[PDB]
């Protein structure tokens, strides 16, 4: 129902467009089934509308090989008509049309070069000579003949805009040669297809600006006027200035652009003066559209600012959009990223009545995005971008089209060992076999990483859950975890439970928990925003707390988004503790945290995962479920899990098949992970010393360890030594037998 | 312009947004804006030598006046335009819609009760809104790229009372834009126990709203003031939701330190500018999450810091004190450490009735495991009686998190059964008592004795 | 013919010294394009309507002389974040950079370069996609490099035979 | 200051209390400080001109 402006109900005017066999510029063919049911004789001209407010008239003809649904068009009509295969279109039957006086050709400057004979001799002269072919301007076509056939633009047509071509028609070919690209930023020209996602939004959009000026009739009968005013806003990228440029070119209201700044100047009633005008020229001229592009840089609070201009300024928009004398057909749209630093007067029905939530695309939006981008790209059939939407999470449609560019300068620069940058010009061998393939997409998405999330952007060392050895129970866990409320949400919907998204690990220092982090980084299918404990901090007064803010915001827009501190004790602390610490800026942070994690705002899918060498210290209300469901403690591994670290470091280099790894992990009881990776990289170090020695005794005697031996364990053994003492072994223990004697219970079975 | 008016007398002369040229000479660093200000005043000065001309002005900042412009002589008698009343709503409404054409079904006086903090522009907005709604409906009839509507379209095209609910549900006030958050749907049957929690809540707002008389007649001034306390997880927030999504008042949900800032004299005109629109929507609830942060006990950090906690602390009472009696903003304040809150907070006046939401006991445990999986399918031979008996001490966080294990542990066993299927090809109907014990042999409590 | 414009926005990021500045200077000789530099504190001006004014002005010159490099330096004065400053000022020249830089009009054909010691501070909107599509870290060079920059600054001094540029190629 | 100085062929730029002028980057907060340093960079950068002009602190 609120997308019900977008369907098209398979008009019967409205017809697949499809490819012409023998037709030329002037003519198409429609099937002669479709033509009985379109009262439509043969020979006719009609009138074909297409997107972008084009119009064009070609003679209708019968074919048998057209189908009806479809029409048969060739390149020059669609390119006319700015549609592409597929598109529908409508038609019409002309009427009246009334024979051409004089018509004005101009041909295309790159088809000019390289012919010797005056155009209107060679071509035009018999194209319309007999051919009695309706035109119309702004229209592009290509007659055959010559050398080469020269592409003619129909610049002028006099009676305007659509005639016939008589004999008795004089046809000149004098003026400027209209420039290539000119006609191609005519054709790529943005329109309501080339936005994606966003289908909603974009009905309401229509519903203001088009609804209205289409037929004014139904708001007349039903006795009330339409909203006058879009405020278009979201956060940076997602189409808001792409909805503006698609109104412009696709409405028949009169377009008036202001961007913010532009309207500043110095002197004192300029800038007013500026403002008035634009909204006297857009009154001035019938329907209006008024766009004001970053309308937070000239429409702050009036409160809060302190330049007289700026206060200004605000007043002269306010009075402006809804005075005593009130605006006549002028719709006023603007787009603006922070929609809360806008005047609070400038919110009500009066002025900006409607705003609109140009918000972050989910799965199937950005693939509507990918194949709106993607459209231009000649893609090979391996490239899925339906797999390329589930991989990219938190990507706004910005992100959508760098990644596209990503991927074809990738294609691109595969071809550069046969491209010469040397060389002028490229052999049409290599051009016409470029390409681009899945690989290079999928370079692109290794490359690619959400601009909202550029700030927190940390390198990890390319951890894999096979480097973790042991903690399969907490390895299983945090797959889970992250996997299954964006894999399955359906399975959570059917059950009717909301995901758990809060994890701690707790354990003693060396154990694996950073590691583990490390790995979900690198391994989960979803964003990863790494905080440091004491990054948020600062010295201004309420800043910290903004930080804390901000990063969660951050993880909100780019979810599903994993949210990991790497030392939640820094951040997270019994609120109360300290005597200092400015007006008790911890424990605000503290306060922030606990409302940011469990508030009254809805929730989205933020995976905070939180490690911490001391969890007695951190607040309590942190650790309640809601926030950090599950508590998991790191222990120091048992022996076959120390078997496995110690496999796991060793499985990338070279190692002795006498190297018992069974009997270090028997002897190195109490040890933690880092200290097992302590004796290896010990036993790489006395190798590698070996290893140098024997060149130097090469160089000397002219003037060998291929792998690391047993000899060499024994020796960096015999430095280990243990990180971990027993008290702190019996403080961590002392956590978690609290933890589990709260429950009460050492295990729950319900009665038969 | 004060001349031309003065030629053609008895004149009125009006100055649309009077801020925009009269602010306060002593904080105008411009000269030309001085000279405009000063031009006001001798011009509003001569007007009264002058026979017929009235000057009348509008502004939404008046207070941003110059304090010479509102003396004797110069603006001296002033007007407040102030929200409507539900029958003003209601006459707004019927000025709004006498050209539309409503049907039958459509009811203003229930579209008027329905909008509390609305002003008018709001309800202007309403009925468009409404409109847009009854267009709509039509689209389906006649396409927008069509050339023409059929007139048996134009002829059943008129207003019903759907439309108008859900431009209701849509609407919001202009002045609330700002403060607005989505909240999760929450009723008060999906929390359980707090049964004389909830029935105190409902009755110390709707009181002193829809009865002021009585408690003027008693001669007792109504509370303004809840305060929530108890341990993590026990339903504060969740019933600050009940209240937002359920009670028939504006809600306005901040965080605690969302109104600091680090610029000298923002945080209290954030205070300020809180209760102020707090009042501009009444009958209001303004509630403060985590109130252990902005509203912390003076002096303890008063060596250590910039000292701005202190004068956001002040601006928050005196917000308080000056709030009138007749005025219906209801505040609420949710602290899970209610000793580090301000005494000069809780002391008569301000945040008067505390309400202690303790660790459920057996009943209501029982309730909030029904709650939670009422909308779950959940297996007969699970017995939430015994679920509650064992989890005796458990807060409310810690049950919704049993059941949203027991959900985990289901939905883990479906995944393998259908990784199953298509391995062969190359389940899980509810949950039950297994997926139950395996959570609950996790189960943890979460507030300590 | 593969349909992609190429990115035409370029951030230079490292430490003072690490030739940002001259990076610039040698891509805009060596190609066609005629190289403008802005300087970030000389853009900002006192008065309302005059810094944004000027980066109006300086890109309609640089598309005057297309094709054209922009390079302005210093991008961390001229562009802090709208959301930390206070000043209006500063605000209204990002809004105008991004106006410039990508809008309803957009620049056909210039290559916009700019340098900044620390990215972060730079308001996220400008290292969106439009604007400032790659990153590009200068940072202090490895062996090699410094290598090649010796050789550079020392191909105009006249160097005796002992000299062997290796040794403070390892050195420093 | 420097364009008045180097129209001068030969010249000795004296500045007093540079240090007020141009404090440490990250030591002060305020961004027009940054931008201080910064135009004094620039200036700096190429104050020789190909010319006699030369600069003393204090
Ligand atoms: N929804 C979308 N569908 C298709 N392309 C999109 C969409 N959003 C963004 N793009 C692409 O991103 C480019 C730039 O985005 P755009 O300028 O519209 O962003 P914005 O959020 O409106 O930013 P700003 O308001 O600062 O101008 C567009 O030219 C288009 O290629
Ligand atoms: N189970 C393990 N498998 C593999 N490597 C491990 C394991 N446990 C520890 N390590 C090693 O420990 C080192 C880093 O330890 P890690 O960062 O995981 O510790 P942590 O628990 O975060 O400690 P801290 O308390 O100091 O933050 C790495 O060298 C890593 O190889
Ligand atoms: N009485 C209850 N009925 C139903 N669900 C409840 C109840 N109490 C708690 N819950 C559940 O636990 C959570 C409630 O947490 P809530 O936000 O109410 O806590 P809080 O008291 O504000 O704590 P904190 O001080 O930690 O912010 C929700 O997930 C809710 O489903
Ligand atoms: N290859 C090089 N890399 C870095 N710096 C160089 C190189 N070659 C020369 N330089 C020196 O760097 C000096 C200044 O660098 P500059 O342009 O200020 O970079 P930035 O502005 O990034 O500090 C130049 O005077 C030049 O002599
Ligand atoms: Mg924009
Ligand atoms: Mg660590
Ligand atoms: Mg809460």
């Amino acid at each position: 129902l609120s997308t019900a402006i977008l369907k098209q109900k398979n008009r019967p005017n409205r017809l697949i467009v499809d490819e012409a066999i023998n037709e030329d510029n002037s003519v198409v063919s429609l099937s002669q089934p479709k033509m009985d049911e379109l009262q439509l004789f043969r020979g006719d001209t009609v009138l074909l509308k297409g997107k972008k407010r084009r119009e064009a008239v070609c003679i209708v003809l019968s074919d048998d090989t057209c189908s009806d649904e479809k029409i048969r068009m060739n390149r020059v009509v669609r390119n006319n008509l700015r549609v592409r295969l597929g598109d529908v279109i409508s038609i019409q039957p002309c009427p009246d049309v009334k024979y051409g006086k004089r018509i004005h050709v101009l041909p295309i400057d790159d088809t000019v070069e390289g012919i010797t004979g005056n155009l209107f001799e060679v071509y035009l002269k018999p194209y319309f000579l007999e051919a009695y072919r309706p035109i119309r301007k702004g229209d592009i076509f290509l007659v055959r003949g010559g050398m080469r056939a020269v592409e003619f633009k129909v610049v002028e047509t006099d009676p305007s805009p659509y005639c016939i071509v008589a004999p008795d028609t004089v046809i000149h070919c004098e003026g400027e040669p209209i420039k290539r690209e000119d006609e191609e930023e005519s054709l790529n020209e943005v329109g309501y297809d080339d936005i994606g996602g966003c289908r909603k939004q974009l009905a309401q959009i229509k519903e203001m600006v088009e609804l209205p000026l289409r037929h004014p009739a139904l708001f007349k009968e039903i006795g009330v006027k339409p909203p006058r005013g879009i405020l278009l806003y979201g956060p940076p990228g997602t189409g808001k200035t792409l909805i503006a440029r698609a109104v412009a070119n696709e409405t028949g209201a009169f377009f008036f652009l202001i961007n913010g700044p532009e309207i500043m100047s110095k002197l004192a009633g300029e800038s007013e003066s500026n403002l008035r005008k634009a909204f006297e020229e857009a009154e001035k001229n019938a329907p209006a559209i008024i766009f004001i592009d970053e309308l937070d840089a000239i429409a702050p609070k009036r409160e809060k600012t302190h330049g007289e201009v700026e206060r200004r300024i605000v007043s002269q928009l306010l009075t402006l959009m809804d005075g005593l004398k009130q605006r006549a057909h002028v719709i006023v749209m603007a787009a603006t990223n922070r929609p809360n630093s806008i005047d609070p007067a400038l919110r009500r029905f009066g002025r900006f009545d409607r705003e609109v939530d140009i918000g972050i695309p989910d799965a199937t939006g950005r693939l509507e995005i990918l194949q709106i981008h993607t459209k231009n790209m000649k893609l090979a059939d391996d490239v899925d971008l339906e797999q390329v939407a589930n991989e990219t999470h938190g990507h706004v449609g910005a992100d959508l089209a760098a990644l596209c560019s990503e991927a074809a300068l990738q294609a691109i620069r595969k071809k550069m060992d046969l491209i010469d940058l040397e060389d002028e010009t490229i052999d049409a061998e290599v051009m016409n076999s470029l390409a681009v393939t899945m690989d290079d997409f999928r370079w692109a998405l290794s490359q690619s990483n959400p601009s909202a999330l550029r700030e927190t952007v940390v390198e990890v060392p390319q951890v894999t859950w096979e480097d973790i050895g042991g903690l399969e129970d907490v390895k299983r866990e945090l797959q889970e975890l992250v996997q299954y409320p964006v894999e399955h949400p359906d399975k959570f919907l059917k059950f009717g439970m909301t995901p758990s998204k809060g994890v701690l690990f707790y354990g003693p220092p060396g154990c694996g928990k950073t590691l583990l982090a490390k790995a979900i980084a690198n391994e989960c299918q979803a964003n990863f925003i790494s905080i440091k404990g004491p990054e948020l901090l600062t010295m201004w007064f309420g800043e910290s707390e903004a930080n804390v803010r901000e990063i969660f915001d951050k993880a909100r827009q780019a979810a599903p988004c994993v949210l990991f501190f790497d030392q939640l004790d820094s951040i997270a602390k019994a609120r109360g503790g300290n005597i200092g610490d400015g007006g008790g800026a911890a424990d605000r942070v503290i306060n922030q945290i606990l409302t940011e994690m469990d508030g009254m705002s809805t929730k989205k899918n933020v995976f905070i995962i939180g490690a911490t060498n001391r969890p007695d210290i951190i607040d309590p209300a942190i650790l309640r479920p809601g926030r950090l469901d599950q508590l998991i403690y790191i222990p120091l591994p048992d022996e076959k899990s120390r078997v496995a670290i110690l496999k796991a470091n060793l499985r990338k280099s070279p190692v002795a098949k006498d190297v018992d790894l069974e009997f270090l992990a028997k002897m190195t009881n109490g040890f933690s992970g880092a200290d097992l990776t302590e004796i290896c990289q010990r036993a790489c170090k006395l190798a590698i010393r070996e290893s140098i020695e024997s060149e130097i005794r090469r160089e000397r005697e002219r003037q060998p360890v291929p792998e690391i031996r047993r000899d060499h364990f024994e020796e960096a053994m015999r430095f280990a030594r243990r990180s971990v003492s027993d008290n702190d072994i019996r403080k961590y223990e002392m956590f978690a037998q609290t933890l589990q004697q709260s429950r009460g219970f050492g295990s729950f079975r319900f009665p038969s």
